[PDB]
């Protein structure tokens, strides 16, 4: 019959994982023979709890849902990090921690992992802070049931849950899984609160000649990107990306108009989105750093707010409406609105201003190293962009449709991107997988790189390196912006270890002109078997113009004084 | 006048450190500046958080105390991993989070690094579940309380604590400090109970003849190592050393027997332990490691517990009765009982047997290792010991007076000891610091020995290389024992990055036999400006007996079946 | 346009309420004014907060749903209780409390009401662990999408939810809510999990000649009582009820054969359910006191389990399968199985035996105020049920179809009854109203029957005077059982108040002889202006067999011996 972990296995599998990661203990170990037990999914090894967690993010991003399995304590509190983080993006992974013994609850016992206390409860307490749903397990007639709801929880909430199982139950037997449509069972849109959306928006826009569609990045979250366009190429006006949502919107669009990110938006939208007559938010999240330090605020009297499962329209409030089914049914009611863009486009802004081709032997600047960039992407392409100045490089890159950017910006934790890219490319090895990651961010996390190298995973990593934390530089400095340099090329040949008891094929390369990057990128695309990282060498304040102007708003924002109460 | 940030600076001074550890972040900038004021500390940098918190875990067992302090929930979340460490571990480890701007409370904000939900009180409330305190400063005026009130906690329970403090305050004015002295301020062990527990300790002894000293891990928490030696010299019975508690007892002290085990105990000890008439445990942790997987329990009918605070004797619990007082009154009281040594002496079950020197051209053993480490001991030495086989490598070492060794048995963190080492290493400069950590726990947090080669710290490393994780594959065996080897010798040319933006002078050393062990020691002596980290290749299988034994237990006990409810 | 509180208002009206109840506090006097505004419901006030909270518990097993109004930290703590009552029981009731002023957070100021302290997320954090959602609003924008969320988790989890509204924002504006059938919009049955579940059902029964049905207390929670007839007239097997869901299904149906409930269930019924092939539960609640102390336990080998949402059947489990649409469902598919009422019939053991009427003038006992009360049942009465012997005897009597009773035996708090006699009779006034209550428990809130004196609700209350805590008795006696005597009869003239600031039509009678009782009855059923209290006077040992013989297997299951861990 099924046991408690080849439950979870095949509910796993159910819900479409071709893969799990995980980092031994003795506390997990028998559940990890059990999920070995599934052959429809492979079970991936992490070099820590962290890193573990944050692959299972980085594979959530390239197939929609991902799992990570860890050791009691020393190895969920650490994870803990990375499912807060799966949380603050909207992502589904569950966190699976062993746990002590059945027998040593309530019997006054000492356990190892622990704090020296006699009772267990305090990291399913903590997980309840971080997660969707969160559930501990002690007798195998119970799991079924706690499986079942955090994975059902997961799914229809685009949020992480947590489970924990006793060490001694894993084994044991229980009932069998039910089909895998169940898991998948959600609420519809409520008939009338949809049709009521839908019509109190086209009152509202009815007399407002200029309507902007301003696209967030909770889109995907709501599954509804391919409604999105229908509903925007009914209406025909100006749509904009807010940072974050990148690519979460076909850039080739004729309709598209570039990014919306306060004064460091792309020419002529700030303007546009200025005055429009109404601005229609898809799923959008509003945060300090997203509105340019509270300095880009949209308009409350303007605002139709579209979010995932709610529409607010009108002065009214419709919950129970999902916004792939309201984009759906406005797309065919909507009459063409085409005053936004006709505004945009008589502002005559030009396109974004991108640099010429540098001489090849001059010293490399950072313009340089994203125009390289910017010209590998293709439809099969994903990059991964770190926290850093990466976000701003990144978002001057016109994608061709297809192409996908990874940003985690709500939680941007510096070093998720190594892991995360990892991750994704386990759970997309056909795509053209690329990381930005800057050299402060790659310190706290580089160890996960050896997994690319272990299995064969081509990731091109252009590993920026400026001596420091430039972003940090930008926004106040002090002495500890400053780190210690390493020879990161030199790191690749380490992770292979040929000569030793195993091998690999990364290859590590220095690039300091245009011409030794231009010759590193045709290595690195010739590279099929591993990793290929090029250390790029420029200058602290060679940055982008948007981090030096967002970063002093972000300043001011953090030290405003205390108001009076 | 003093700061919010220079009222922590100078609270810090007075408790002694010289250091504390950081890592920048937008929310604790302006924090760091304000602790930088204070030029009697100087400001330590670490690669990631996890490592600053196991950073500030090493260095409060060099000093005593410790700090560390990060960014709000991307930094803190990882580093109470740490936290829940020292609290474990009984080190009073002060954790200092930036947090959000004091107007973004109640306020509908939300905030980058957070949940994207509008409130910020997780953080804090997951911080109470692993600490002896926790308090969130939202305004300068109740800082001087908070930081105080968290202070004297942390040094009196030696426990870790938990502040966050607001980004906008942390320049602001507040009262002074008084005198250091207050910091200190602890209960006196109460007098009649004091004097009672000695008396019923004399009852339950007068007439048992063999009387037993169990050296517990909790022994340098309660102050009391130097009282320990008074009582064990007055009443020369024989004394041993439970596994976690090496090094705090002399072990060349007449009355040493060596290690307390269970199965893996020194010769003789074991049925030493067994035959006594009576146990005097001093500060003892009883867990599922500690017991052997509880096979080893202390019988109860002859059992003194005298624990740091408390002492239970003769069927009566004594409560506010400090072991250090306890100790050396009982000194001064006991009369002279040799008969449990006179029984050990008497078992002639002779010393730990010892491998000779080996060949030095034959390939290096497990054995051969461990010899010339312990070779290189002496009273000015420290080693680290990292959780795996070189838990029971060190714990077979003979220990010169003076010589400490520090474990992490009760966390048990694999990767802990390379950031321990760091700190330790910051906090003790004059001492001979020897590092012995495995390969798989080296790939968790290897990149804190960068920091060791930037603060020029000689650090001797002893990396074992035998594949994989030895102790789990002695517990329970599987595929998620195996890992991605690296160059670990290569590694130190790469964190020190000659030829780059700055300069190191690590080594790293490979010795696949005894002759090539020999030699790196000798290189890694001489260097003076940096760590030497020496990689020892030994197969999985070449692993201590005791290993073999012990895990046996645990995965016993890890395993045993649920019993009827 | 709506304000926070008229929003919270319209939302409870839209969700079927006629009535909310509460207290009022500083901190809530504000949004009482807002919940006033709207004419479509009343607001009801109560004594204390944890009657408040009972009576809107006894409101929502009327209605369906309730709502109570309480003031911060004084007010919500004891409501917490009854909160706590409503998770038990399965009842969406909604507990609003006042909160501070939004501009008291993070400002070091400390207010009446709390614990002294600066920071007021401590009720929030209770209320998480008794509700299935609970949220906090500080600012008018947050509050339409946290009640909405609240409202519908309640509704489709049948559970109590929770809310605070910062008291300087209840009359602030915010949008207006959207159609009420939003709030009712939940997931329907997986097509394919619930045509599976029917399917493997059959196969299960297909062989298995004895089929009974064993209805439990949750079948009102899931919808699901008028589908379990239809399902049972189908399948033409024996039925019978347990404890908590008596009234759950019709006692004049054909193939109903009694209470089940070990030991103490009606006679040939334990018999039967032994006996049978296979036992459908339908939604049942297994707990120490449904099982008689764990004496009773369903056999796992010929269980179908129908939970409200899920079937385990056949060895495979189903989520995402309403109990009303499987019991719909199969009921069209299921053949006619009479096997266990042919069994049951075959036993000739007879109807419960119940007493004659007693000589009118003989002293009262326990069986004639069962009798009489019994034979005041009609198709439109409803009997609250106290914890105590009560119980026992309300589960003796048989139930006309359309007669309902009303029991509180998960949460069992002693005293729940007057309040949430109060509710439920305020929102069904035109039953006919019976309350039996113990002495004991009458005296944790007998202030609440102040309120039916003021509302004029014609409650009829045998209050049962046998001194003392009889059941509490009957598992183990000690000085803690005996109460201070009232004159009960003698209370209502005193809530009442005739001559004081108003008045009241409640009189309060003593019954010492059946002939007594009957002229009470009479008096009572004549008082339709006011509550008519009968005080029976019987003695502490005069009390149903029932409760003897389960009473003994409580107080074994509770005392029985830790087990060895
Ligand atoms: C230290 C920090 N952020 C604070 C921070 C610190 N700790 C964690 C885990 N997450 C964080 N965001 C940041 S953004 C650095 O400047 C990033 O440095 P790098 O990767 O080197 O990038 P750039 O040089 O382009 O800025
Ligand atoms: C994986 C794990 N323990 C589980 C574990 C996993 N995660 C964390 C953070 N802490 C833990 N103790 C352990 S003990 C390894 O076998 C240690 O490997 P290594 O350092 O390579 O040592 P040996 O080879 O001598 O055993
Ligand atoms: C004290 C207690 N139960 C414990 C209890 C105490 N506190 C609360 C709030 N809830 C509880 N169930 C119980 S059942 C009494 O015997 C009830 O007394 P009474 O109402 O007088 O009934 P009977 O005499 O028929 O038993
Ligand atoms: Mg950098
Ligand atoms: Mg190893
Ligand atoms: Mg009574």
């Amino acid at each position: 019959s099924y046991t408690v972990g080849t439950y979870l296995a095949e509910r796993l599998v159910q819900i479409g994982l071709k893969h799990h990661f995980a980092v031994a203990g003795d506390y997990n170990l028998v559940l990890l023979d059990n999920l070995l037990l599934n052959k429809n999914m492979e079970q991936v090894y992490c070099c820590n709890e962290l890193n573990c967690g944050f692959s299972a993010e980085g594979y959530a991003r390239a197939k929609g849902a991902a799992a990570a399995v860890v050791t009691y304590s020393v190895g969920a509190l650490s994870a803990f990090d990375a499912i807060g983080g799966a949380y603050a993006e909207n992502l589904p992974v569950i966190l699976i921690s062993g746990a002590p013994n059945n027998n040593d609850h309530a019997a006054g016992h000492v356990l190892h992992h622990a704090l020296g206390k006699t009772d267990y409860h305090y990291q399913l307490e903590m997980a309840k802070n971080i997660t969707a749903a969160a559930e501990a397990i002690y007798t195998p007639e119970e799991a079924p049931a706690k499986i079942d709801h955090v994975i059902k929880t997961a799914l229809r909430e685009k949020k992480p849950v947590y489970l924990e199982i006793a060490c001694n139950i894993a084994s044991m037997p229980c009932a069998a899984p039910g089909p895998a449509s169940a898991l998948f069972n959600d609420e519809a849109s409520d008939e009338a609160s949809l049709n009521a959306a839908v019509d109190e928006t086209l009152k509202f826009i009815a007399n407002r000649d200029k309507v902007a569609v301003l696209v967030g990045s909770k889109l995907r979250a709501a599954g509804a990107e391919e409604a999105a366009v229908k509903f925007t190429d009914a209406l025909g006006g100006a749509v904009a990306t807010m940072a974050a949502a990148k690519s979460f919107f076909p850039e080739e669009n004729a309709l598209y108009i570039g990014t919306s990110w306060g004064e460091v938006s792309y020419p002529g939208v700030e303007k546009t989105m200025k005055e429009a007559d109404a601005v229609i938010a898809l799923a959008p999240v509003f945060n300090d750093y997203s509105t340019t330090g509270w300095t880009d605020i949209p308009d409350p009297k303007k605002l139709v707010l579209a979010e995932p499962r709610s529409v607010v329209v009108n002065g009214i409030r419709f919950p129970s409406v999902h916004l792939k089914d309201y984009l759906t049914r406005l797309a065919q009611k909507v009459s063409k609105k085409t005053g936004s863009l006709d505004f945009f486009k008589s502002l005559n802004a030009g396109e974004l201003k991108k640099a010429a081709p540098a001489d090849p032997s001059a010293p490399l600047v950072n313009a340089e190293i994203a125009r390289q960039v910017e010209a590998l992407l293709t439809p099969n392409t994903t990059v991964i962009a770190e926290t850093g100045d990466s976000w701003f490089n990144a978002q001057r890159m016109k994608l061709p449709n297809g192409a996908r950017v990874e940003y985690e910006m709500q939680w941007g934790h510096i070093g998720w991107s190594v892991p995360a890219a990892f991750g994704y490319a386990v759970g997309a090895p056909e795509r053209r997988n690329i990381l930005m990651v800057g050299d402060g961010s790659f310190q706290l996390t580089a160890q996960e790189v050896a997994q690319m190298v272990r299995l064969k995973l081509p990731v091109i990593i252009f590993l920026i390196n400026n001596y420091g934390y430039t972003i940090e530089v930008m926004i106040h400095d002090g002495p500890y912006n400053n780190i210690k340099n390493w020879d990161y090329a030199g790191l690749m040949e380490v992770f292979n270890g040929n000569g030793g008891y195993d091998s690999g094929a990364a290859k590590g390369l220095k690039a300091k002109t245009g011409g030794e990057l231009a010759e590193a990128i045709k290595v690195a695309l010739a590279n099929t078997d591993g990793p290929t990282l090029i250390e790029c060498f420029i200058g602290r304040e060679d940055c982008t113009e948007e981090l030096v102007k967002w970063g002093k708003r972000v300043a001011a924002a953090n030290s405003r004084k205390p108001v009076n109460k």
